[PDB]
């Protein structure tokens, strides 16, 4: 995984700039390596100097070159997906959510766009084998809209240990944009430590919406979103886990999802969700830079997300 | 093509000079003689005079005069031009993409800016009378949403071995603005070697937008972005190879591309996006020098980008 | 026209000195005339008495001294306009563009301001009494973006031989700040042999944005600016040639033609280019020391610049 920022002692630099990088937010030498010099410099007790040395000393242990794409491929071959419960669902997706990616999934109301994360944050701590993870599972709420009962309900169905389960989740409710993005340090300050496997982050948008309810705060508040999703990407890519984020919907004079071009362009995967009938639902592949645009059936049963038993 | 820095021993300078050179960046004996005295005098080991005798010794070598817009439209007779793979969108561009400029297109979110990429990297690769390049494809990435499986679908498509396109494709990532401009120098190191054809950036400002978040950080990031723009200028001169980029689009309080006045001076052809019904996209030439304002309707298969099959 | 310097030997001269002063620049007797004696002393193989002897010899054929504005105006009376093709665009002008002054043209990327030299290289070529000037082309280019291709098109529209269009134009392309300084030598001394009637520079100052980055080197690049600005005012002044340049646009926090105070002083037409509607654009007199402010309509047709054929 991610190499320790303690080794970056051994390579000829002292203790105390080592804590300094810490207080900064940097705990791995994959972190530092793709930090451009200007953040660096703006850390008060470092030199330009030191930055240069750093970030000389940080190149050597992670690669920046060009590789042949023979070799990414075969990389790619081992990508981790996590599966979703729904053998039609994991159909559409190929397999399951990739892990180094955002995905994102928005829909009307009532379209169960939470029970979706309420069952991942279950099924990503399954054996690889049975298609799950082998990874913890942080939460990050914004709607205090989070269950216990249904990660149960859906623990039960896989046959695992209630308590076990809720042991290995990590749960916190945002109540500003401040906040938000605040909590994204203690992330990775603890996704160091332990092992994770998924990031759930409902609502990245429910906030924006009435923070900055002035008319010319718009440009002031897609500036702080696109800060917000590039830290996003920065994890993905660090420890190469798995990002998920929920979006809400607005009108047009049917529906449009809300965050702009940013989020559009910064996103990867996007799922389109509206009701079927009954409890079914309906998923559509909204965009992907791999996948075909295709429709998918599910409904929402008492043991989470599964297919539809009619 | 281009003539190796190693010819320049034998005009009466020293081996010392010329590796002096090559850590600066210099590789071929074009490349030191179209680079000012200013660059060559900030190198640490050079005096005036032996800048002096270089570019003296340099511009024998390489013609710099004035010649007749005969000869210059002879030896545009011979541009190659690659196809895109769909018949409308090459009698759009009167034949293909030039090599030997910067081509930009931009557009809405999953308008396919990412697809074009992915067909041109293996169309690139056909034989001249088939409307390929005959070499090797160059892709440099800042999303993460590089694809093989793409590559071989559209591989199979003109029944090309799938391991022998794999092997002529170059892959990194960049991760900042300065990874993105190291890439640069490396990229012309590998040029001399081999033979490329085809030089692919995206996103060229999916970077800029985020790093330079402070507002009077304006200016101090268009430069660098300037500097960007004109070493991609002169790797295109140099090594005769055709340079694509992608880039986002910001809606305006009906959309306009990101960049500024820098990037819309500094392209010479420029492609507008949008999608049209189904798969079908609609594809509007904003900006070229020599061809007329007209629309062309493509479709994206699965085989890659091909005509609008109906 | 303009006295060859051969002349300067039958005045009391070896033939020596000549040619020391034939490799300075110094190719006809009127532009030894215009230069002060420092330039002279600073040759390395004339004494204070040779130059003293070569100005007061050259002071003979040249004259420098006061006259009547009578005799002044009949000289205006027979300046040579080029006409651009557009009979509104000439209205605007007063017939055409003047030979003898420095015309500046600039606005917005896809204005066209590349189409305008274009449709002036061929129109330059007609006879007289069809608003011609008679005389050869010379097309100093940094961009890379010259066509021959609109040449022919524009050519075949006043019923002209493509080929005798493409061998009476000069083409050669710039790359840094000092090689387009250099060309201009190698200008003057073919435009002694044969007969020009328009120099173009396009662009005057698309290499001075990104050579001279560095913030302390803005008084660095403003002297070479007027040091470029004025070997063109001296080429204007000697061989009563027509000098068109074409700028940049940076947006101001609506837009700032770029280059300082020195290019609006030294230049004295100045065009204002903004986009119409469809393929119309509107033209705008910025500064002229005879013409008032106003504005006209023109569009880019298929056969070079022409009137707004709706
Ligand atoms: N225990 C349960 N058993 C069966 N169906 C349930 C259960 N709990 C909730 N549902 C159903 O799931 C849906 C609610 O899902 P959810 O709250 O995730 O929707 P949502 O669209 O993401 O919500 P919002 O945008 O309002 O936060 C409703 O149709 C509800 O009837
Ligand atoms: N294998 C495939 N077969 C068919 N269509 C596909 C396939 N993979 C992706 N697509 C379609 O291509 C589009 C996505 O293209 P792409 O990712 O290049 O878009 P983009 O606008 O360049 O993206 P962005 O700006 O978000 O990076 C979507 O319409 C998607 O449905
Ligand atoms: N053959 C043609 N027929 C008709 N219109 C054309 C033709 N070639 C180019 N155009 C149009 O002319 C415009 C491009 O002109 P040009 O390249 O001179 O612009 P510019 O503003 O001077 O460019 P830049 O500053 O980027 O160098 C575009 O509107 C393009 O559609
Ligand atoms: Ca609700
Ligand atoms: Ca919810
Ligand atoms: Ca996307
Ligand atoms: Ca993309
Ligand atoms: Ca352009
Ligand atoms: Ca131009
Ligand atoms: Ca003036």
């Amino acid at each position: 995984g991610p190499q320790p920022i303690s080794r970056l002692e051994q390579c000829g630099i002292n203790a105390n700039d080592v804590k300094k990088l810490e207080e900064a937010g940097f705990h791995t030498v994959e972190a530092v390596a793709y930090a451009p010099k200007k953040e660096l410099i703006n850390i008060k007790g470092i030199s330009e100097a030191k930055a240069d040395k750093i970030l000389a000393e940080a190149a050597k242990l992670v690669p920046m070159g060009f590789t042949t794409a023979t070799e990414f491929h075969q990389r790619r071959s081992e990508i981790i997906q996590i599966t979703t419960g729904s053998k039609e669902l994991d159909k559409l997706l190929q397999g399951g959510i990739e892990t180094g990616s955002i995905t994102e999934m928005f829909g009307e109301f009532r379209t169960g766009k939470t029970q979706i994360c309420h069952t991942l944050a279950v099924t990503c701590q399954l054996p690889i084998d049975r298609g799950g993870g082998e990874g913890k599972a942080m939460y990050i709420d914004t709607e205090g809209t989070f269950r216990p009962e249904r990660l149960l309900a859906v623990a039960e169905r896989y046959g695992l240990s209630g308590s076990d389960v809720l042991d290995n989740v990590a749960y916190a409710r945002a109540f500003n944009t401040d906040h938000q993005t605040q909590l994204l340090y203690q992330a990775s300050a603890m996704m160091v430590e332990s092992r994770y496997a998924l990031l759930i982050v409902d609502s990245a948008t429910a906030l924006y919406r009435t923070d900055y309810s002035g008319r010319g705060e718009l440009s002031a508040r897609q500036m702080h979103l696109a800060r917000f999703l590039r830290m996003l990407l920065r994890l993905a890519d660090e420890f190469g886990v798995a990002v998920v984020i929920t979006n809400q919907v607005v009108a047009q004079v049917p529906k449009k999802p809300i965050g702009g071009n940013i989020i559009a362009h910064a996103s990867t995967t996007r799922l389109y969700l509206r009701k079927g009938r009954g409890e079914t639902r309906i998923c559509k592949i909204y965009d992907s830079p791999c996948l075909p645009e295709a429709e998918a059936m599910f409904a929402i049963n008492a043991d989470g997300v599964g297919d539809a038993k009619d």
